[PDB]
């Protein structure tokens, strides 16, 4: 697949980050993102998607270092962290086709691992809303703990 760019936006606290839900096959929660175009920087295809599902304008507060990158299945999703950005911020989709909805969610309450279904003696993991966020939970823990303490 092509590479995607995204956010993900913390609050004040730095204990909540936003998620957006899209539809049909895009149906759970996850970080605003989406995919790079041709001769696009990474830099400006994150400001871009994340504008259009979110309606808030990242440009002036992107860290060129601060991300995190994930290669999932051969696909790079790679995320700019951006923080600090009010809760109280009102949020409005560009491509309100696509987006049903967009929330603040405590970090700690996310899952950092789906749960499996061995009281079922059952193969693979359950569903679960968050799958896409899910497997930058813990890299952000980490990189929370490492950049503020
Ligand atoms: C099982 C596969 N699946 C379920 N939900 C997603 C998903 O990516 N949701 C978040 C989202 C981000 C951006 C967007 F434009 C629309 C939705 C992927």
């Amino acid at each position: 697949g092509v590479p995607t760019y995204g956010a993900i936006i913390l609050d004040e606290t730095l204990e909540n980050v936003l998620l957006v839900q899209g539809y049909l096959a895009k149906s759970g929660w996850g970080f605003p993102k989406g995919k790079v175009n041709k001769e696009e920087a990474p830099h400006d295809c994150a400001a871009r998607e994340v504008f259009e599902e979110t309606g808030f304008d990242i440009k002036d507060y992107i860290c060129k270092d601060d991300y995190i990158e994930l290669r999932i299945n051969d696909q790079l999703a790679r995320l700019y962290i951006i923080p600090g950005i009010p809760k109280d911020t009102k949020f409005n989709p560009k491509t309100r086709r696509e987006i049903r909805n967009i929330e603040w969610f405590s970090i700690e309450k996310l899952p950092c691992h789906r749960n499996d279904m061995t009281p079922k003696s059952k193969l693979g993991l359950a569903p679960n809303k968050f799958f896409m966020a899910i497997p930058f939970i813990r890299p952000l823990r980490d990189w929370l703990s490492r950049r503020f303490g």
